[PDB]
């Protein structure tokens, strides 16, 4: 049960892929590697069951950049059978570190869970 527990949550900007833009999103990282985003913080169970974005951070790559926006981090991960890169930015390097440290820790936990 605590496998589906929330490890970290908060606001961040998700980068456009083919369009230059930053979309505001509220993301929750769960202990089973699920990383889900919403346009606003989910108020209830129903709002939680309808995420706009949903990635798995198992075995991901975590990169940190300052261009074009400072405090940006990139995640290279597997969406089913396709490797994808998603880009996010937060307000401070302190929060970026909280996010990349939380993500890596979860990935390491899933691996060690192959126990
Ligand atoms: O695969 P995801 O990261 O879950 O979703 C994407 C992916 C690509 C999008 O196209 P783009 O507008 O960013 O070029 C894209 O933008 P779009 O579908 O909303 O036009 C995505 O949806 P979202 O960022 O608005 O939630
Ligand atoms: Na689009």
């Amino acid at each position: 049960m605590s496998d589906v527990a929330i490890v970290k949550e908060g606001w961040l900007h998700k980068r456009g892929e083919y369009i230059k833009t930053w979309r505001p999103r509220y993301f929750l990282l769960k202990n089973d590697g699920t990383f889900i985003g919403y346009k606003e913080r989910p108020q209830d169970v129903d709002q939680r069951e309808a995420p706009l974005n949903n990635f798995s951070v198992a075995q991901c790559q975590l990169m940190k950049t300052e261009r074009p926006r400072p405090n940006t981090f990139i995640i290279r991960c597997l969406q089913w059978t396709t490797v994808i890169e998603r880009t996010f930015h937060v307000e401070t390097p302190e929060e970026r570190e909280e996010w990349t440290t939380a993500i890596q820790t979860v990935a390491d936990g899933l691996k060690k869970q192959e126990e």
